[PDB]
């Protein structure tokens, strides 16, 4: 492992909003498969699924289109049609209250699923451990 095992409580038998910290923005998933953040509670792609594949392994997904979060090459994040290797988050408990995401493919190299004050997503490289754009609390919707 390159990265600690502190789980975050909670299941995955319901939907979830995931929650921003650092600007208020519920992550989304757009049609087009573009990936931000929206402040806006009524959005209809902020509806993600998440699952387990092996512990403390999730995959995200939007429910409104079925598409899965992912991290590409060059660590920006966008939403796949279909399960793919890059789909892969460490979900891990943080700061001993939230949760973070760590792209598997990217572990080594600690690349985050992170969100700016903007509402904007970050690139892999760009985020680290301590940051706020990190950190993501998951509300039931």
């Amino acid at each position: 492992h390159h990265h600690h095992f502190n789980l975050p409580p909670g299941n995955y038998k319901k939907p979830k909003l995931l929650y921003c910290s650092n600007g208020g923005h519920f992550l989304r998933i757009l049609p087009d498969g573009t990936v931000d953040g929206t402040r806006d509670r009524s959005d209809q792609h902020i509806q993600l699924q998440l699952s387990a594949e092996s512990v403390g392994e999730v995959y995200i997904k939007s429910t409104e289109t079925g598409q899965y979060l992912a991290m590409d090459t060059d660590g920006l994040l966008y939403g796949s049609q279909t399960p793919n290797e890059e789909c892969l988050f460490l979900e891990r408990l943080e700061e001993n209250h939230y949760n973070t995401y760590i792209s598997k493919k990217h572990a080594e190299k600690n690349w985050f699923l992170g969100l700016k004050k903007n509402g904007s997503c970050k690139r892999g490289p760009r985020t680290h451990y301590g940051q706020k754009a990190i950190l993501f609390l998951p509300l039931p919707v």
